[PDB]
């Protein structure tokens, strides 16, 4: 029920951002809601190649560490490559399937597009700093605490991509493959949708911020200063991500695109809290682990504990959840020097 | 079966460019096959911002131009924008979730990427030389001639999309489905992905080279300058796609990838030919459309038709098919200027 290319006339002003008729004509003349013309734009001009970034002298730098404090690094980095390696990929098979107007689907493949770029900035990162890359890499994939963090990102995308397969399969109703009955809700799958944003959202709003926390720590100490220019880069990058999901989320909460979408929401608001208090809780454990053998020189769990509160609070907030923690002042203004945005 | 991230540690060296373990870690370090690296390198190191191309004059030039010419002209650029708007989308729609190689799945992300810059470019050239561009892109979809030329591509992707799905959601084998019988055949697959591979490289070697060489007479007019700069700039960029898909097809049939996919290049290797047919005989019959209105000096139906088969038997030699038509020169020579 997907197509490249949807021979029907239509008015992509008036097509919901999700579920509407396929996009066909790509338009940039026009748009319903600018601020993903606007993310395009802003992209475009934030374009950056990690090649042209010398880490050269990264090298000693990481290898003159304490054996601790390369762990901090190696882990942090190792995650921030696992992030980025499904962000590259999970927009684009996950939303452009149902994507209904032209700027949102230009938007999601640019992202998805700078997200390689901040891929390729880690081989470039890592290629610099190791002898043999394939350590790093290959400890990705199984490390037991890297997938304790992650957790829950990789299902929630899977499962709105099922879902959306089923949909576009066999449409709304009840069908039955091979012997067992399978239920295909349209307001099922929006949930599903929205629990995949608000996850991406925390992904790119928590999640991101607590590495550049850890990275810039090193900056400070004018340590790993190659490491540092890459992750402010992408810090710009992902200032625009996340601003292009908050706007996809308060957009479908406030009933203006989808009167149904913004019945779902409200009533699955709770489980949304418990999702990105969940996400909080895991950076949490994460730095528990980050600092067992050994805190950092700026950086303890302690510290960062405090700022995945102080930016939980703040993200939370922006996209209508309550705040789950202690409002207090940023516990390490440092950080401002480097996040530009 | 499908997700955005396999668990399972693998050496992304041994899988095969399609169906294997979907891609877990971005790396690039290492290649399976460097030419899809290299193709990434280049597209990137040619990265360029359409609006940043100056197309003040082409307003002018384009009034000013006689109303056959502009109708040669924007049809033309109407059935880019359409190439351009299913090719920024369908690659990663329909390739991404095969793709088991990181390398290639980068590759083809980046390819897509830079289909929605060569949108972007048509919106700008649009809005730039025609006072409401909504009457230009409204046409785009319900123009039978358009419709008609650029029959066959959207079906493909949508058959290999449909085929994909239901292949990650009940795997291989003789399912039923609402009291239907649904057969899931991986090698049936295969010949949808192989063949959709082979429709891709005939849009991109020879639809778009087609469209340029229409763009690029005006350039020797000296008319559109401001488009032909940009044309130049797509055409750039179109030549890493089609080596990108040239490069696809011709790993496949070496047999050096997937061996059944080798076998199945050998079996399909008439649909392969009957494709490549069909689409330069469309490319013919849109030239009655396109100088229906009369055409013009250096640029007609004749010309548009000896182009379009001195081409399309260079492409085709390129994967390893038989020439279809006559050989011949080049009947435009001069393309070869803006071509580079
Ligand atoms: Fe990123
Ligand atoms: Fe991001
Ligand atoms: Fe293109
Ligand atoms: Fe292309
Ligand atoms: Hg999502
Ligand atoms: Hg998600
Ligand atoms: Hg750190
Ligand atoms: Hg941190
Ligand atoms: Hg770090
Ligand atoms: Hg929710
Ligand atoms: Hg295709
Ligand atoms: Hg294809
Ligand atoms: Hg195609
Ligand atoms: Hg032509
Ligand atoms: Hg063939
Ligand atoms: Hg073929």
């Amino acid at each position: 029920a997907y197509t490249t290319f949807s021979q029907t006339k239509n008015d992509q002003l008036k097509e919901p951002m999700f579920f509407g008729q396929p996009v066909n004509v790509a338009r940039y003349d026009q748009q319903k809601y600018d601020i993903f013309e606007k993310l395009i734009e802003k992209q475009l001009s934030f374009f950056w190649r990690p090649e042209e970034v010398d880490v050269s002298r990264d090298r000693i730098d990481y290898q003159a560490l304490p054996e601790h404090e390369k762990h901090i690094f190696i882990s942090n980095l190792k995650y921030q490559t696992l992030l980025d390696s499904i962000q590259g990929r999970s927009p684009n098979v996950a939303l452009l399937p149902l994507i209904s107007i032209p700027e949102l689907e230009t938007w999601v493949e640019t992202w998805a597009f700078s997200e390689t770029i901040h891929s390729r900035s880690f081989t470039h990162i890592i290629r610099n700093i190791v002898n043999d890359p394939s350590v790093v890499f290959d400890d990705i994939v199984t490390n037991e605490q890297i997938q304790k963090r992650a957790e829950g990102i990789s299902s929630y995308y899977d499962e709105l991509i099922e879902m959306t397969s089923y949909w576009h399969l066999l449409g709304e109703g009840t069908h039955t493959v091979n012997g067992k009955t399978v239920t295909v809700s349209l307001r099922e799958l929006k949930k599903k949708l929205y629990l995949c944003l608000m996850s991406v959202n925390a992904l790119e709003a928590i999640r991101a911020y607590v590495s550049f926390a850890c990275s810039f720590a090193f900056a400070e100490r004018e340590l790993m200063e190659g490491n540092a220019k890459i992750i402010r880069l992408i810090a710009r990058d992902e200032a625009l991500h996340l601003t292009g999901t908050q706007h996809m989320l308060n957009l479908l909460r406030s009933g203006a695109d989808d009167p149904e979408m913004a019945e779902i929401a409200e009533e699955c608001k709770q489980e949304c809290y418990d999702l990105f208090v969940q996400a909080a809780q895991q950076e949490k454990d994460w730095a528990d682990y980050l600092f067992r053998d050994g805190s950092m020189i700026g950086l303890n769990k302690d510290i960062l504990c405090q700022y995945v509160e102080y930016i939980t609070n703040i993200r939370m907030q922006a996209v209508g959840l309550d705040l789950p923690f202690q409002t207090r002042s940023n516990p390490i203004p440092w950080i401002n020097t480097w996040l530009v945005s």
